């Protein structure tokens, strides 16, 4: 039969289940961060030797597939894995979303923008609020696995010699990486007029003072122009400082008709008011930049949302994803499948994808848009175990981020690191790091090193 065959409500209820499961199977934690199928540290060694023979980019991506299926095929966290797909928390999981429209509204109703392009700073931030909240009022928390992070930085961090080598070279690109990246409505409308050029405007600001103290209590020139800066970049300021420029200019050329102390007291000010602007975009990057990360959980129980998933139907998902996390189809074939099927699911998943949908950057891409990649994300929630027949999980479905369950103490040799950085090589060998806008290798090291230790924990507030 095809019914969730993980009846679990409370802790004690999943404790419980998790003894018989255990008593079952070989769960192991020698590993492992939670118990695990996991008997051996992951050899990917071979898919090297293999990305240096491919002839085609088509075969690279098997390979690719490959490397990562070794390394997760039997990485998963079972307790927290079957916690995650259980009946209790799918219902409360879906649920929670019909009782919340308003709390994921920003994001929610532009999903067809964010789907397209870079998402405003407020639906980045209303979203990992969203998150936090849902986890609070679902009970998602059973243990740290499932808890949310409060700040936490390297107590001790062993690295296996091995991929020492290898380990810098991701450093040294992330750290590059990270350094490429850094270089009542009048307020907005007028500063969008004098960027342009339009120096005399200084004289006669709507509000008639340039340093109107302002609503939010900073001038409306610093505010009003970050704002703009949200909308139309960093390269305002520079259109900003040329303005000012023009303008110190004329003053100049008709100093006996001008007021050197008002002319003076005005164009400190201006500039007072961009530097303010430039330390509120650089803060805004910032912030961006920490709410980028994607809750696991959080996303994928949105997207089953969406998808119109309901409490009876999960289970022909959790085949679905069971089924690629065992065979790594190719992304072609299976939104083919998505197409296909007759569960009304597959279609609107379908509808989810950014894919070719994004015209800018994926970095930039909003947490809660969906793509093919981002489906590995869905795959470790629900695929890692077939919730209808669970003792099938034996077999072993890779999802990408239950590397997180690997080890990573010193006295086992850090074996998640290890894989992650072998994973690293094998990309590195395949496709050009600096050509590419997302390394998985990367993110996965760094979440890491920030301390995560499951793929079901949430790390917003640590830094």
């Amino acid at each position: 039969a095809m019914e969730n065959k993980i009846e679990v409500n409370n802790k004690d209820e999943m404790n419980r289940w998790f003894e018989e499961f255990k008593k079952g199977n070989g769960l192991v934690d020698t590993f492992t961060n939670s118990y695990s199928f996991c008997e051996s540290i992951p050899n990917l060694d071979r898919f090297v030797f293999q990305m240096a023979s491919a002839t085609d980019d088509a075969q690279k991506d098997s390979i690719y597939a490959s490397a990562l299926v070794e390394a997760t095929k039997f990485c998963a966290p079972i307790y927290e894995c079957a916690w995650v797909s259980s009946t209790g928390i799918v219902k409360k999981g879906l649920e929670w979303f019909e009782k919340n429209a308003g709390t994921i509204k920003s994001w929610d109703e532009s999903y067809t923008e964010l789907k397209v392009d870079v998402p405003k700073i407020e639906q980045l931030t209303g979203y990992q609020q969203a998150a936090l909240k849902w986890r609070k009022d679902i009970g998602f928390r059973v243990n740290a696995n499932t808890a949310a992070l409060s700040n936490k930085v390297l107590a001790e961090y062993k690295v296996p010699g091995e991929i020492v080598m290898s380990v810098k070279e991701m450093l040294s690109d992330m750290i590059r990486r990270r350094n490429l990246i850094l270089n009542s409505h009048e307020h907005v409308d007028w500063c969008r007029e004098f960027v342009k050029g339009k120096y005399i405007m200084a004289f006669n600001p709507p509000w008639g003072d340039i340093n109107k103290s302002g609503r939010s209590g900073i001038a409306l020139v610093a505010t009003g122009l970050a704002k703009l800066a949200e909308t139309e970049g960093k390269g305002i300021f520079d259109e900003a400082k040329k303005t000012v420029e023009a303008l110190n200019g004329y003053l100049d050329k008709h100093k006996d008709e001008v007021d050197r102390a008002s002319a003076d007291s005005m164009i400190t000010n201006l500039l007072k008011h961009i530097a303010k602007a430039q330390e509120l975009y650089k803060n805004s990057s910032a912030l961006r930049a920490q709410s980028a990360q994607i809750d696991t959980a959080f996303s994928s129980y949105y997207w089953l949302y969406k998808a119109g998933v309901t409490p009876e139907t999960f289970p022909t998902v959790s085949q679905f994803l069971f089924e690629l996390g065992k065979q790594p189809r190719g992304t072609k074939k299976m939104k083919k499948a998505l197409l296909s099927t007759p569960m009304k699911w597959g279609k609107k998943l379908y509808e989810l994808f950014a894919d070719d949908s994004f015209q800018q950057n994926r970095i930039y891409m909003h947490p809660a848009v969906l793509t093919a990649g981002r489906i590995s994300e869905m795959g470790v929630c629900f695929g890692t175990i077939p919730v209808a027949n669970p003792d099938d999980a034996a077999q072993g479905s890779g999802h990408t981020k239950s590397i997180l369950n690997l080890r990573t103490n010193t006295e086992t040799n850090n074996p998640c690191a290890k894989t992650i950085v072998k994973l690293f090589e094998v990309q590195k060998t395949g496709f050009n790091i600096q050509d590419m806008d997302i390394v998985a290798s990367e993110h996965l090291l760094h979440q890491s090193l920030v301390g995560k230790q499951s793929p079901f924990q949430n790390a917003y507030n640590v830094k």
